[PDB]
């Protein structure tokens, strides 16, 4: 839980989205990906948890929220109260963190995932300690208003395995992706 870990698709320009939606058609096996990796807990009994932006939380169709099978934070500076369906609203990254350690809920979450958009990857990969980044390559282009920061090969490491995820060129709908894990330490 200590660990921190940020999930994303990025098309071959950085993009991650356009006019509050992806830029790619649906691309429902990554979709897949993103659920098990978010999902899945180490231990039965605790749920993983995600955390994202508030722009992220309206843009995600209503019949799919909360995420499922895992506890909901959404990030505003501006609402008051958590969106109906969400867990918990925090007023910012840390406040969300400072909540998560807090011992009431020990039992209560394993993984921590960070599933966007931009601004929130933004504030985790400014952070110090352990980061780990999921990564899927989108392998083309596609026009995006919506980027993620880049991924400084000095300070992050491309793993070469990690368990439970493939490392093979996927396709859907003649789309090529890949599926990457970066880690930072300290
Ligand atoms: N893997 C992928 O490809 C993904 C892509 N996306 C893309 O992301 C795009 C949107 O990105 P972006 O513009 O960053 O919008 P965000 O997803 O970041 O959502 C915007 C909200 O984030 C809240 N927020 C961010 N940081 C904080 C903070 N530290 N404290 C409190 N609130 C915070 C802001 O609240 P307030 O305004 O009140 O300050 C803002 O309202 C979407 O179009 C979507 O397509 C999203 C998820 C995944
Ligand atoms: N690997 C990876 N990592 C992510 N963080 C990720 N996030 C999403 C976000 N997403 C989704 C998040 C959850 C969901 O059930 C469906 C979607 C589908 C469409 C979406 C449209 C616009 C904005 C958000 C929304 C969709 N795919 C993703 N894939």
């Amino acid at each position: 839980v200590r660990p921190l870990n940020c999930i994303v698709a990025v098309s071959q320009n950085m993009g991650i989205g356009k006019n509050g939606d992806l830029p790619w058609p649906p691309l429902r096996n990554e979709f897949k990906y993103f659920q098990r990796m978010t999902t899945t807990s180490s231990v039965e009994g605790k749920q993983n948890l995600v955390i994202m932006g508030r722009k992220t939380w309206f843009s995600i169709p209503e019949k799919n929220r909360p995420l499922k099978d895992r506890i909901n934070i959404v990030l505003s500076r501006e609402l008051k109260e958590p969106p109906r369906g969400a867990h918990f609203l925090a007023k910012s990254l840390d406040d969300a963190l400072r909540l998560i350690e807090q011992p009431e809920l020990a039992s209560k979450v394993d993984m921590v995932w960070i599933v966007g958009g931009s601004s929130v990857y933004q504030e985790a990969m400014n952070q110090p300690g352990h980061l780990r980044l999921f990564v899927t390559r989108i392998m083309q282009e596609f026009e995006s208003d919506t980027f993620f920061p880049e991924i400084d090969l000095g300070k992050y490491k491309l793993l070469p395995e990690y368990p439970g995820v493939l490392s093979e060129v996927q396709e859907e709908k003649g789309i090529k992706y890949k599926f990457e894990v970066y880690e930072k330490k300290d």
